[PDB]
Formats: structure tokens, C-alpha cells, sequence
């Protein structure tokens, strides 16, 4: 004759994420962090050299979200007038994805004095060329890079240490949406990839 | 001194979905199902009339995935040369989202002789106009429509009953990706929204 109290709905169906105000977050400076590749030519030469040695490049990137006036903003690292990146980078062979992303974000943003429970997408680079796709194209059996994106939940407050040559910016979703010319195909589709989340604006 | 066997990784982090070959699926015909709105003018007039009476329109849509040669395809309903839609429609006031989507897909596709565990995105229409966004734009406190998308897991085999005036097609991700001119902003970003899933190609 008993009834059961119903379980919290699956996190697959409704995923809630706490956001905090932009003003909860601050940065201090650290020494500059220079890009591994000094040009487009060097980038693709290194990708080719490493592909021959260790196979497909495995990149991981973190999407950290804050709000201002109840609108989500994604944290980006500005390196040039039109050059923005997510905090992340290249995994070492054998390295766990999530543990690697933790290492990489400590390297880039780690204060000098991470909660990663959510995969938000995957992108693949079929050739030693710029184009990347959110799927493996037909008959591509050996992509040259696989990029995996994760949502990194921030604490209520945090201090970041930012390499001097980077500017830590908070981009509102309307800045990113349908703005591949400004931010590229991955960052510009973050609004779509974040749309399923139930955000709490603390 | 004991060690614990580790739990399956969270479904938030790695979400696996079984797909089956296109040839596992068939359709039979039923009577035609006419669009509620006969023109763009009538569409926005009805949206306005109903907004005044019952508030924001609540639409729900199902994303059903199959594969051919290990490439995902999304099922769409073709109504015209350039007019494709997802199976779904408008919720009744008070109606549960998932139960409403089940009702709507039975209406459209239900054989005459649903597993919905995943939210994949949200879109909002700020005005009585075509544009829709994957977020609520700043200072929009009363959007006119909220569209919610769900992944509908298919059984190994299924038979569909399709209104005579619709053609059931299976669209590969490369047909959709960066093809808003062909399919609109929602269907064209399905490849990005599906990229997080670990698909098993049965």
C-alpha cells in the first residue's frame, strides 16, 4: 500500500549549474606563456611530425561560465586583436582526459598562493588543415586531431593567475552566437552547446 | 583494507546511445496532416492571439537518430522543397514536457497496428518574428515561444506511420552542419548538439 518518493529527475534530462557574478572573480599576473607554434606553417609542421610519432592529437578544453545581470558569459583568453582561446591544451600520450584538463587549467589559470563533471562536445580535424567538424566525416578513419570540450564548474569565488601576455575576458553569449568570423566554429557554437543547462544565477 | 569497485562514470560526463541501421526502420502511410497555419501571416497572428490568452508558446521536438555505414542521420519530416521539420509540436497549458512530446510523436509517427531521457537544447523566440536564439536575449523578460529539444532513443527496429503529405527522410550530419539556409538555425546546429554523445553503431 506504500508509495515511493520519486527520485530527482535524471541529470541527462535536467542538468542544473550554479553561476556566480562576474564581480566574484579576480585575476593576478604571472610570467607570459608563449604559444608553442609561432606561425600557421609551424603549427601544421609540428602537427604532422607528432602525428607520425604519436598518432592523433588529443586536445581538451574547459568552458568556465559566470554571469552578469543574469546573462551567462564564457571565460576566454585573449592573445591578439582577433585571437581568443579556451583554457586547455594537448594531452600527453596515455593521459586521462579529465586529469589532463585539470593539469592544463592549473598551468594556465592556477593561482600561485577543478570540478569537471560534464562533456559538452567533440570536434575533429580530418586533415593537416584548419577545418574542424563536430563529427567524424564519412570515410575519415584517421583524423589528425580530436578536441573534447568540458564544462568546468566554478566555486562561488575564485582568484586566477593569468599569464601576462593573455587578457582574461568574459564573453556574453550574444557576442559568440553566429560569430564564427570573430571566434571560430568551436567558441561560436558554445551558446547552442550550453542551451540545455538550467543555470542558477546566484 | 578493502577497495571499492568504481561506479560507471556519470552520464553527464559520458552518455552512450545505441543507434541502428537505417534499414531497420520502415514506414506506412496514413491520412495527411495539414499545417495549423496556412501562411506566415496566419502563423504570427495565431501566435499573437494565443500569447494574449495563454502566455508563452511551449514547443517540444524529438531528435531520432539512426545510422548508415556508421554515420549518424537525424530523422526529419519533409513537407516541401525546402521545408523540413522535427517531429513535435505545441504543448497544452499545464502539460508535462516529456509526456507532451510523447503525445505529439504518437500523433505524427505512431504506428496504427518512446524513450525520452535526454535534453539536448533550448531555443527562444523573443518577438512575433522569425528569429530564434539558443539563450534568452538581454532584457527579454517575456519571450513569445520556448522550444525544447530532446533526444528520442529508438528501439532496434521500428515501424512508423507517416501522414501522406510528409516524407520521412534520414539526414546525415554533413547535410545539416553549417546549413541554416537549407534547414534553419535549430536543425543545422544538431550536429554540434549531438557531438557529446558516444554513439554505438549496431
Amino acid at each position: 500500500g506504500n508509495k515511493y518518493i520519486q527520485q530527482t529527475k535524471p541529470l541527462t534530462l535536467e542538468r542544473t549549474i550554479n553561476l556566480y557574478p562576474l564581480t566574484n572573480y579576480t585575476f593576478g599576473t604571472k610570467e607570459p606563456l608563449y604559444e608553442k607554434d609561432s606561425s600557421v606553417a609551424a603549427r601544421f609542421q609540428r602537427m604532422r611530425e607528432e602525428f607520425d610519432k604519436i598518432g592523433m592529437r588529443r586536445t581538451v578544453e574547459g568552458v568556465l561560465i559566470v554571469h552578469e545581470h543574469r546573462l551567462p558569459h564564457v571565460l576566454l583568453l585573449q592573445l591578439g586583436t582577433t585571437f581568443f582561446k579556451l583554457p586547455g591544451g594537448e594531452l600527453n600520450p596515455g593521459e586521462d582526459e579529465v586529469e589532463g584538463l585539470k593539469r592544463l587549467m592549473t598551468e594556465i589559470l592556477g593561482r600561485q598562493d577543478w570540478v569537471i563533471d560534464d562533456c559538452i562536445g567533440n570536434w575533429w580535424r580530418p586533415n593537416f588543415e584548419p577545418p574542424q567538424y563536430p563529427y567524424i566525416p564519412a570515410h575519415i578513419t584517421k583524423p589528425k586531431e580530436h578536441k573534447k570540450l568540458f564544462l568546468v564548474q566554478l566555486q562561488e569565488k575564485a582568484l586566477f593567475a593569468v599569464p601576462k601576455n593573455y587578457k582574461l575576458v568574459a564573453a556574453p553569449l550574444f557576442e559568440l552566437y553566429d560569430n564564427a568570423p570573430g571566434y571560430g566554429p568551436i567558441i561560436s557554437s558554445l551558446p547552442q552547446l550550453l542551451s540545455r543547462f538550467n543555470f542558477i544565477y546566484n
